């Protein structure tokens, strides 16, 4: 797998109404699945955490749980997102990022592990101010943030700012975007690039 190191990886998956149900089912859920396929989930390698966020953040995979460390178990849970009332609601990224910072506050994370947040989003946060404030607090605790933007509702400058890049210029290995139909072709190269940056 292209991601293979001691990393606590916090997947924050936008489930906002803008997505549309057909895209949630045909693209968003399969994209999260393929992303997880890029990870060596293992006690001594990657441990996954996952939440969804729209109105609020909701944990779906607990950090260090069996599904955190086992790809087949993680994929069952992600697939279970199909049998829900999702997608719906707004884009409370700051609450999603807050849940990550609560793990760090409470020392739930492996202190020895690289800390990586990966955001899948099709929009702009409802509060850029609070999202950037949370992101700074995470950065101060050593957390790297990556963003995979989808569709026409994103703001590239903001996503680039969030991950620590110049908003328009130069290579930004912690950022990629894609049209809805193409997400599964962009996610592999993205996760490869992200994991190279995390290891360096
Ligand atoms: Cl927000
Ligand atoms: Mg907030
Ligand atoms: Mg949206």
């Amino acid at each position: 797998e292209v991601c293979n190191d001691e990393v606590d990886l916090y997947l924050l998956m936008d489930c906002s109404g803008s997505i549309r149900r057909h895209n949630w089912v045909k693209h968003a859920v399969p994209l999260a699945m393929k992303l997880i396929q890029q990870l060596n989930l293992n006690e001594n390698a990657i441990h996954l955490y996952a939440n969804i966020f729209s109105n609020n953040a909701k944990e779906i995979i607990r950090l260090h749980s069996d599904a955190s460390k086992n790809k087949e178990k993680a994929l069952i849970i992600i697939k279970s997102l199909l049998s829900t009332n999702l997608p719906y609601g707004r884009t409370n990224l700051s609450d999603a990022l807050l849940q990550v910072r609560k793990h760090l506050n409470d020392r739930i994370n492996r202190e020895n592990a690289n800390q990586l947040v990966v955001i899948l989003t099709d929009g702009i946060p409802d509060s850029i101010q609070d999202s950037l404030k949370e992101s700074r607090k995470l950065n101060d605790r050593g957390v790297k943030i990556a963003v995979f933007g989808i569709g026409q509702g994103i703001n590239v400058a903001f996503n680039r700012f969030l991950v620590g890049c110049h908003p328009s210029d130069g290579k930004c290995n912690l950022y990629a975007d894609s049209a809805w139909e193409n997400v599964k072709n962009v996610i592999g190269p993205f996760m490869k690039a992200v994991c190279v940056e995390v290891e360096k």
